């Protein structure tokens, strides 16, 4: 599935990431535009032989399970197939552990290159929320 803005914009906040570990919802949204286009089906691979999964593009060294990667953890208990569905249930409550591990939203690299600084409210704007 591929987010509207405005939509993906409000099923964040009914899941509960707007201001979560002190991140506005922009701040989500933005990370989604540069790591997914917000499409739920976006995959890519990593050098290191790992996968990012999803419209937030979770990894498979730590987070999720995708049955092919060397010293794969799957700290969110789940198959990383789970974070390409239009419910973006897993995905939030996934990214919720990774926002907490302790480097907050830099374990996003898009969203340290391309949102962190930047004026993020900007994602947000004309949507009703
Ligand atoms: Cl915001
Ligand atoms: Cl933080």
């Amino acid at each position: 599935k591929v987010f509207g803005r405005c939509e993906l914009a409000a099923a964040m906040k009914r899941h509960g990431l707007d201001n979560y570990r002190g991140y506005s919802l922009g701040n989500w949204v933005c990370a989604a535009k540069f790591e997914s286009n917000f499409n739920t089906q976006a995959t890519n691979r990593n050098t290191d032989g790992s996968t990012d999964y999803g419209i937030l593009q979770i990894n498979s060294r730590w987070w999720c399970n995708d049955g092919r990667t060397p010293g794969s953890r799957n700290l969110c208990n789940i198959p990383c197939s789970a974070l390409l569905s239009s419910d973006i249930t897993a995905s939030v409550n996934c990214a919720k552990k990774i926002v907490s591990d302790g480097n907050g939203m830099n374990a996003w690299v898009a969203w340290r290159n391309r949102c962190k600084g930047t004026d993020v409210q900007a994602w947000i704007r004309g949507c009703r929320l």
